[PDB]
């Protein structure tokens, strides 16, 4: 399949919103520390507003299908981190639905600690791993 | 203490007078469902109504107390219970309750109302309580 499903107008929005093109599509990893702070799956209220802006920016150029993927670092129990990561992605999904993203077009996954982008030996690396990613397919 | 009009509202809302104040306990299953500390939307709406009923008669100070059963890790259950009480606090602040007048506590498994030896009792113990000091 050619990766020509997105127009330049759509790519431009993805770039401005912080997305980078990766193997599974355009991806923006959002810091869980920023999104949730000390909470479990409840979003900071300011972060809810931030997320709504991103959803609306995407919807304004007809990017109306996303995958939301939750991730953790390697601290704690693996099953718990998987559950936490799924619930965190689901919280983001709720905000995207409220902004108008069609519910049938949102796929939610929790990957727990299984797909790190950084080394878990460092606080910085662990924080980079604690994220919720938005993925927009390029197909 | 509380005025007659305030007591009448608390009684109407289903609060019961206990040693530490008027108390209204709510099921964590109903409040959070499968979530961790994110309230489900219907429960948010129900909590907002309670907050507004209280604020309409100048009940503007509460304690929110989160509880668990004794199943699972003690430390996690305590954090969970504190975070769940904080979620309810956030709803009350959004309704207009002064932030400085809200006390949030997570008791974990330490203060059961029912028998943890039974499933029924463990379920009753998984709750968040709204308390209005008398």
């Amino acid at each position: 399949p050619p990766q020509t499903g997105l127009s330049a107008e759509q790519i431009a929005v993805l770039q401005e919103q912080g997305f980078e093109l990766r193997d599974e599509g355009w991806e923006f990893g959002m810091s869980s520390k920023v999104l949730f702070g000390n909470n479990l799956d409840r979003l900071n209220p300011d972060s809810r507003n931030t997320l709504t802006k991103i959803a609306r920016a995407l919807l304004a150029v007809d990017i109306d299908k996303v995958r939301l993927e939750g991730h953790t670092d390697n601290y704690g129990d693996e099953g718990y981190n998987q559950k936490l990561s799924e619930r965190r992605a689901e919280s983001v999904a709720a905000v995207f639905r409220e902004a108008g993203m069609p519910a049938a077009n949102i796929e939610v996954r929790g990957l727990g600690m299984s797909k790190p982008v950084a080394d878990n030996k460092t606080r910085a690396g662990r924080s980079e791993n604690r994220r919720v990613a938005i993925i927009v397919p390029a197909e």
